[PDB]
């Protein structure tokens, strides 16, 4: 391995643990790496890969540069033993405790300080010089995957200030989901604007509208949705792990898209979703999809006024088509006011294909739109909290109701500064 551009992945809570089983499936099998055995798939190799951005390549085999980090072993053990990983997912890179959050983000807050000295340590420890930043991955509708992920957004940028903060942050279903979840997502993503250098946000209420609305994308629950999750943004990392145009580190990724400090949340959106969509579709329907606002993975009622937006062509896509096709794209896209015409878009071809499709279009958008998915989560938090409803929890646990408000109105503010750039 070449020393460099090497990234820590932390996986905070049951949900993004159970993410990692085919984030890391993902990630191994597009490297040629075989999850079950830490071992190459083939001597068959491209010249050059950039496999040690998220892969330690020890003596025995290939094992992912990531802690897995859980208030509660239930995730660990999906990993361990239901999915028999325990080669791959193994007990040096995970930081576990019992007690638990129960869902309530303050609780997994608390709790998680107590994990911090040791996860610390094992960074120091364990990890090289020239690590660029820590991705990571979580949910935000619980508490450990929001308290302990806003713990360790803050703790790492606090201890580590050079190097780079990506979240990747699963929102709550917005029909579906716990009573604490509205409670839970504004503390973590306020949590996040102060701390992270670039949020980017899934909503399992977009996954499931799209089987919803028949080409089956998850047939078992969860196993298919955080299946699905996994491979998006293991899609949206090929950046970071393939050389081409747009090869990056993840101080350039944010830079690519965040214009003002508050403007950090990404919607990102993948085509194709499918193998059956993938047979049937071309480079052209892969990225007007991509702008559509269905396949965001944000649910979101239409498309906003983008800001800036990176696009990326994987697999077999002829250059010059996809010259001819960003031309056209780019008239038709809604850009923020005051964006010049040729400086909101960006679009780049990368060799690597995923391992099920032979094309696959990934787009990271800093829309105007977010403010519309997060006027909803507020709507929802004050739903709840001008009645004092369900708040008893975050007090006992070391969160006011004034700790509450404030992690509200700077929520509001990011949205109402969103909406400026809007018109
Ligand atoms: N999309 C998706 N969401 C999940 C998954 N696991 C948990 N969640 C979501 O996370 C929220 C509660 O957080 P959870 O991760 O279960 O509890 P935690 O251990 O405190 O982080 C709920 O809205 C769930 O929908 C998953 O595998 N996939």
């Amino acid at each position: 391995g070449m020393p460099g551009r090497e990234i820590l992945v932390l996986h905070v809570g049951q949900g993004g643990n159970q993410i990692g089983y085919n984030f890391w499936k993902t990630i191994c099998e597009e490297h040629n790496i075989d999850i079950r055995s830490n071992q190459r798939k083939s001597v068959e190799e491209d010249k050059v890969d950039y496999k040690s951005v998220f892969l330690v390549e020890a003596p025995d085999g290939f094992h992912p540069r990531a802690l897995f980090i859980d208030l509660e072993p239930l995730a660990v053990e999906f990993l361990v033993k239901e999915m028999k990983l325990g080669s791959f997912f193994s007990e040096d890179l995970m930081v576990l405790s019992y007690s638990g959050a129960h869902n309530v983000w303050s609780i997994g807050y608390q709790t998680g300080k107590k994990l911090i000295p040791v996860i610390l340590e094992k960074i120091r420890d364990t990890m090289p010089e020239t690590l660029q930043g820590f991705l990571i991955i979580h949910t935000l509708g619980g508490g450990t995957g929001s308290g302990f992920g806003s713990l360790l957004t803050e703790t790492l940028k606090k201890e580590f200030p050079g190097k780079g903060v990506l979240n990747f942050s699963v929102l709550p279903s917005e029909v579906n989901d716990v009573t604490l979840a509205p409670y839970n997502t504004v503390l973590s993503l306020n949590h996040l604007s102060r701390f992270s250098d670039l949020v980017v946000l899934f909503d399992n209420t977009a996954l499931i509208r799209i089987v919803k609305d028949l080409n089956y994308p998850v047939i078992k629950q969860f196993s298919d949705l955080n299946f699905l999750i996994g491979r998006v943004m293991a899609s949206i990392t090929a950046s970071l792990r393939f050389p081409g145009p747009l090869n990056m580190d993840l101080m350039e990724m944010a830079h690519n898209l965040v214009a003002l400090p508050e403007t950090k949340f990404i919607i990102p959106s993948v085509a194709p979703l499918t193998k059956e969509e993938s047979e049937m579709s071309t480079e052209l329907d892969l990225v007007e999809r991509c702008f559509d606002p269905t396949h965001y993975m944000v649910n979101c009622s239409g498309q906003g006024k983008t800001i800036s937006s990176v696009l990326m062509f994987r697999g077999n896509i002829a250059i010059e088509n996809a010259f001819s096709i960003m031309t056209d794209i780019k008239s038709n896209v809604a850009f923020a006011p005051g964006v010049h015409p040729d400086l909101g878009l960006k679009y780049g071809i990368c060799e690597s294909a995923p391992v099920d499709f032979d094309k696959e279009v990934t787009l990271l958008s800093n829309n105007t739109i977010i403010s519309e998915v997060f006027n909803r989560v507020l709507e929802r938090f004050d739903s709840l909290f001008n009645r004092d409803w369900y708040t008893s929890d975050y007090v006992n646990a070391g969160t006011s109701k004034s700790n509450l408000k404030e992690a509200r109105d700077n929520f509001d503010r990011i949205i109402k500064i969103y909406k400026e750039i809007e018109g």
